[PDB]
């Protein structure tokens, strides 16, 4: 039906923010997305601002693959860049999103995410290709994919301000005032 109420735990997703911030801030998102490349170009950067830069707010990205081929391939990158170089993923992150165009046949592929790679991080190349093609972090996308069906999300993204789900994620009042409301709260 609806994605459930709760809050969805963010062990082993990457983060954004001060360890001790009240709010938590998750987003069930997805590369292919373009509901995700408008949330991360148009209202992430407002979060962050208002609340991520002054310790208020923690933000997560857990991986959706609802566009196919290109989706696991995006996630499996993203999950390795994730580990092995945590702090320049939210750089990769932005990027992927950035690239992401407004047509849509497929254009995920292993060159593009290997250059990324390259400009972002401290990851080489063909790591992280060699890397997609044996697939080595499918556990980590399968986990991912495990908590999508746990709060049974239904469409990308999909944002949790802690148990709280936002009705829609380019409402920036809804997002603010609800962001807001916790913090009280706490």
């Amino acid at each position: 039906n609806d994605a459930v109420s709760g809050q969805p735990s963010i062990k082993g997703q990457p983060v954004l923010g001060k360890d001790d911030a009240p709010v938590t801030v998750v987003e069930f998102g997805d590369y292919k997305c373009p509901s995700c490349k408008v949330f991360n170009s148009d209202i992430f950067p407002k979060i962050q601002k208002d609340f991520i830069d002054k310790g208020d707010v923690k933000f997560s990205f857990v991986n959706v693959m609802f566009h196919g081929k290109g989706s696991r391939l995006a996630a499996l990158a993203s999950e390795e860049v994730w580990k092995e170089d945590p702090d320049s993923f939210w750089d990769f992150h932005e990027k992927l999103f950035e690239k992401q165009p407004d047509t849509e046949q497929e254009w995920v592929t292993p060159g593009l995410l290997g250059d990324l790679a390259k400009s972002t991080t401290k990851i080489k190349p063909e790591t992280l290709k060699e890397n997609l093609d044996k697939e080595t972090f499918a556990s980590q996308v399968e986990k991912d994919s495990d908590l999508n069906q746990k709060m049974n999300i239904q469409a990308t993204p999909t944002i949790y301000v802690n148990d709280k789900v936002i009705k829609n994620f380019a409402d920036y009042d809804e997002i603010k005032e609800t962001i807001e409301k916790e913090l009280k709260g706490k």
